[PDB]
């Protein structure tokens, strides 16, 4: 039971765009007792597993993503929306409900043989996490798993991800 | 000399984001577990025993080491962001650039009186953003125990822009 985490999550409708039922985890981030619980819960299924790199998906995935890398004595790799990373990148474009998005990762972020944990605060449709798995694999990384704080269960983002990747979600909202 | 290895790993990318800007890319430090460990240890050396309750990370690139600093210190983490980028109710600080103005924001429930706050960003350049961040934190009632930056662009003299009562620690001078 992780009720203290669940209770702390704020919903802000229409952020950053109308229609999005935004799950704001800043109340968790700001309280060390809850931050501790969140990190422990994210990491639990990955005990005693060699993790070389943690990928944090975009700005809000950098926050717990970095902590995970530090806690695991791993490197940290940012994956970003197109145009945000400074060095040469690999890119993946993907179809949305409406429109398309592109994410990128530095060409030297991941090396063949790296064991990689992919993190984001929230999985919604799973489109971004799917494309991130593709980036990591193109670089020769092996995806040990994805760890999300929150799954938006209604959207069934898990179904968008490939069968071969273990997916851990702490909260089902 | 461990620090010289950090220095050598920093990458400069010309003309990013806007032409003319000499971007300091810290991803080679972030990606290598040994360098990342050294970076965090160096940032925290003056601060480990200071009863810090909150670490502020300034914008996306400050969230990366910023979160690790909070986690390491058993402190809470607070994101500060450009205007409109945070979801909850905010307080805001506008500040002057060389051309025009910028505005940063923080959640109204992020910082309380009594909080002892460390402010982090990967790079300090003009110091405009960190100056405004100090103002935000202070208006919320926090005390800024210090700022910790990985990189100081000493040519831009950002230190001079920060108020004299706030200790400023930088790991690398570039
Ligand atoms: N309701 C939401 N609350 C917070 N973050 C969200 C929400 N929906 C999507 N995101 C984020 O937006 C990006 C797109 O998510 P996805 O639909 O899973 O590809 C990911 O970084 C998600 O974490
Ligand atoms: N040359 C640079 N390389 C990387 N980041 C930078 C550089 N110059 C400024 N920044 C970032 O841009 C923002 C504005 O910096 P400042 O001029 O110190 O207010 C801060 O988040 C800095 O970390
Ligand atoms: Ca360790
Ligand atoms: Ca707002």
């Amino acid at each position: 039971a992780l009720e203290t985490l669940k209770q702390a999550i704020r919903t802000v409708p229409d952020f950053p765009e109308p229609g999005i039922q935004f799950k704001d985890i800043t109340p968790v981030l700001g309280h060390p007792e809850l931050l501790r619980l969140a990190i422990e819960a994210l990491l639990e299924p990955f005990q005693e597993q060699e993790i070389t790199k943690v990928v944090g998906i975009e700005s809000r995935g950098f926050i717990l993503g970095g902590m995970l890398a530090h806690h695991l004595d791993a490197g940290f790799v940012p994956v970003r929306k197109k145009g945000k990373l400074p060095y040469q990148t690999l890119a993946e474009s993907y179809q949305l409900e409406y429109g398309t998005d592109t994410i990128e990762m530095h060409i030297d972020a991941i090396e063949p043989g790296d064991r990689v944990l992919i993190h984001d605060d929230v999985i919604a449709t799973g489109g971004t996490a799917e494309a991130t798995i593709r980036l990591v694999e193109r670089a020769g990384g092996e995806v040990v798993g994805c760890a999300f704080l929150i799954e938006l269960t209604g959207l069934q983002g898990r179904k968008r991800l490939p069968a071969h990747v273990p997916v851990h979600t702490v909260l089902q909202l």
